[PDB]
């Protein structure tokens, strides 16, 4: 894939299973336009988002739905999202993936670059 | 403060002085208005960003300008920016401080929510 | 202080408030001496551990007490502590903060060097 | 796996390769055991370190060698490893991967267990 997106529940030690994801790309006009989503499987990974073809070097933004995911824990999170912003492609095509680590008041988001 | 921001950096160990921060604020056409803005100081804390009268009930953007930050190290870093996305005063108000932990190709966040 | 702990609770979005900590530091026979103790106050801090004088060049283990934290969650967490080893005062002396911000099953551990 | 380890390296953007991992348990009189070891694959990651018949309930040390890993940053980080304690099993066979998101003076660690 040429972007990945993996999410971890760092609260209960175990992926993030069933979770919505919404990738958009930064447009000209300055809105981020709806790129690809999905939800995540069993092991809290969204393969199969993009193909090299529509995956062009620009700003993108990965959404994390979390407002439910922490319902039965009984805490409201800091947002509705965890999101991250990276810049994708600047020196050439390159391999992401996107792994969330998620608190209810904190994560971290780290992107993992690899050449082809 | 109502809101603090508190940047540090996680390679070299150290507060992260005198980085530009952006606060936006979610407007009714689903835009990034400007809010406030400030730099870091020597403890890598940003105060003073607003108040109550200000400070109501919405989505808001904190914004680090990262780009050249990591320079010196040689490392073009994910973004030329670090981000977090808070929804405020969901329930009342509550101070908060929004604390960065940052390395080029990672960063963590806290929010903390208080009183 | 030479040395200050700070601890975060990532998953209520709080300061981590009366919460134990142990400092031990690595002895010749490659045991763990204790060295400081306290509990957190209300901003999640414990200040006053050492002495300038006490905080020689060594390695330092910082343990924070989990096990019960996390009861009122409903979570047994990945251990009874968070712990963190960092090398101190190897290049003449400095003041740490020692930055934790902790879920059950995650945590981040973040020395702050600094050089008066 | 029962356990497995995996290593990222938050200021470079990539897995941490061929890096040293020592695991050790505790043991009857409060020391480190030496109980596994190896070197992170090409995607960082550490199989094959255990078995059930010999990963039983208990406290381990999963120790990473950091000492020399940001030597071309020009960085020295905050201790020569980078160290997760974790308690084992403490309810009937899990496995665990252990993931540590690694930059000098911070990191990021998780434990998944599943069952
Ligand atoms: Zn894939
Ligand atoms: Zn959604
Ligand atoms: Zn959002
Ligand atoms: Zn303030
Ligand atoms: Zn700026
Ligand atoms: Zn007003
Ligand atoms: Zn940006
Ligand atoms: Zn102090
Ligand atoms: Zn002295
Ligand atoms: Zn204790
Ligand atoms: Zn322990
Ligand atoms: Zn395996
Ligand atoms: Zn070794
Ligand atoms: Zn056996
Ligand atoms: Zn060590």
């Amino acid at each position: 894939c040429p972007l990945m997106v993996k999410v971890l529940d760092a609260v209960r030690g175990s992926p993030a299973i069933n979770v919505a994801v919404h990738v958009f790309r930064k447009a000209a006009d300055d809105t981020w336009e709806p790129f690809a989503s999905g939800k995540t499987s069993e092991s809290g990974e969204l393969h199969g988002l993009t193909t090299e073809e529509e995956f062009v070097e620009g700003i993108y933004k990965v959404e994390i739905d979390t407002k439910s995911y922490w319902k039965a824990l009984g805490i409201s999170p800091m947002h509705e999202h965890a999101e991250v912003v990276f810049t994708a492609n600047d020196s050439g095509p390159r391999r992401y993936t996107i792994a969330a680590m998620l608190s209810p008041y904190s994560y971290s988001t780290t992107a993992v670059v690899t050449n082809p």
